[PDB]
């Protein structure tokens, strides 16, 4: 029925992720698993829980990592759903360039490897920063000539998580499921637009505190870690839900309006915009336009967009330089 | 309306069974998560998530460990169900009777504080050894007057887990959601009851291979993992699935049926033995016969219970030890 490939099921976000999909995955479902180290580990303590109708396929690549790895070529046939989660976290220790050269060639390697067996599969992107890994994973795709814009999908669905925990804990017992959240996957970048969910809100002093909230929680993880680590719990979950929703959707279940980092087929001037889109059988059924915003949301807007459109450009210019 | 702490909550096992039961705990509930270290971390990560009327509490202990932590002090206040899962990992250069002996005066610390201050609440029992951790907490009860035989818990669960997930694998798409497992929680003390299950049996031979399996599942993760860790994801899944149980248990919202390792009363010539149960309101609400079983299930639960019997008495052993 469905093929769910986890890459990078190993690492602390993969594990946790992976397990949130074998606990939701329908019936009929696979689940398949590939790291560098430790996948058999993760898929043997998976395959013990008692689920019925799943099967838990694994795959080890070779450590030191080997492009193309035959492992993964395996792996990928038959897949529906390329879950990219390899690739280093933000934690301390790696700035904001470094993280994008190691994990821009990772996720360029990964995606090569899993579209040149299964072409019509979904690409959920999360490896960071997913603004420039989303527009690499699409250069890689066209370069092999695969290149479905309904069908790659960078996952920005954190953002919305936070978004939505912040306003409820202010405003309880008024709640709401979401909030839109538009532009990118970056402080500089996330843009919440309150004014779109119903109810009163707090006054603007109060708001301001909490858009910059959803924006640097990220960095709030990572000092409540003592630098330790970053976000891999609830990382976990936003990528979990969003693969269910893209699961959902391909086997009919659901048509469900979600908030994704995607490419915008000429609705907007921005090339990627995390924007509203209802997912089908065939990924991306419709681009929605964003909706009316307040006059400080457009301003938020626009200086994400800006930067938005260089991060993109910095990612298709090391695509292209490394074809 | 239930307050429920996972003490341990920043370890492999911990992080994931926080995970879980920050997914499913019921609106209303509060999760209260403690560790030496990473607690702020976790607690962090895991408020992130939009759930809705749920609090999530944090208090972090001295490292390196201190005794009756005041922090830990703190946070017992008001707890219903204590999710013991602290054990250490064995370090290369540690006898198999050191790790015994850190996990057994972990156990005593966090029982001996948790229910100084929350004397009424459950304990699930998750750190291992739990055949004998499980007397070690109940000892460390009675020394202070507060032990209750009826919410003192060793979880079991993942051996049923893993010898439903067996025979469901070995008579697909004849399924069943649980098998009884009786005895202990380890290697010779774990005895499933195929026979009360419903449904055709694979022959004798494949049975006794498939009950083995069950046994020596532990270890074939940590092959798995190369030895350098054991089952984490399988064990979060049958922590906060137990705890669940309790939970619901402990609200008006179920009765349910659970096998665990838990005091016999009068029932057993052994004190503690992986049984039957039904959880109510206070914890035990009945103790349930074993039930009919096979001559060969029969004698396996003879030798289980002849070293179940050592396991207890090695553990309150310590106990006496240390007081």
């Amino acid at each position: 029925m469905v093929n769910v490939a986890v890459i990078g099921a190993a690492g602390g976000i993969g594990q946790s992720l992976s397990l949130l999909l074998l606990r939701e995955l329908p019936f009929g479902s696979t689940l398949s698993l590939y790291d560098v180290v430790g996948a058999p580990g993760v898929a043997a303590d998976l395959s013990h829980i008692d689920r019925a109708g799943i099967t838990v396929k694994h795959a080890a690549g070779k450590l030191p990592p080997v492009p193309r790895d035959p492992a993964l070529t395996e792996l990928a046939e038959g897949v529906d759903v390329f879950v990219i989660v390899a690739g280093v976290p933000r934690k301390p220790g790696m700035t904001r360039d470094d993280l994008f050269n190691v994990n821009a060639g990772i996720v360029m390697d990964l995606v090569l490897t899993c579209a040149s067996v299964s072409p019509n599969a979904c690409f959920c992107i999360v490896t960071n920063p997913v603004n420039s890994t989303t527009p690499i994973a699409a250069q890689t795709l066209r370069k092999i000539g695969v290149y479905n814009k309904n069908k790659l999908l960078g996952v920005s669905l954190l953002d919305g998580l936070r978004a939505t925990r912040f306003i409820n804990n202010a405003r309880h017992p008024l709640v709401v499921p979401y909030v839109p959240v538009v532009g990118g996957h970056s402080d500089v970048t996330i843009v919440p637009l309150y004014s779109q969910i119903p109810g009163p809100l707090p006054d603007e002093s109060t708001l301001k505190e909490i858009r910059k909230r959803v924006q640097v929680a990220g960095t709030e993880v990572v000092k409540a870690k003592a630098g330790r680590g970053s976000a891999t719990l609830s990382m976990a979950e936003a990528g979990a839900r969003f693969t269910m929703h893209v699961v959902k959707a391909l086997m009919g279940l659901d048509t469900p309006m979600v908030y994704a980092y995607v490419d915008t087929d000429g609705e907007h001037e921005c090339p990627f915009l995390a924007m509203p889109v209802v997912l089908g059988k065939n990924g991306i059924e419709r681009r929605l336009p964003i909706g009316p915003i307040t006059t400080v949301e457009k301003e938020m807007l626009e200086e994400a967009v800006g930067v938005v459109k260089k991060n993109i450009a910095k990612g298709e210019t090391f695509a292209r330089s490394k074809l």
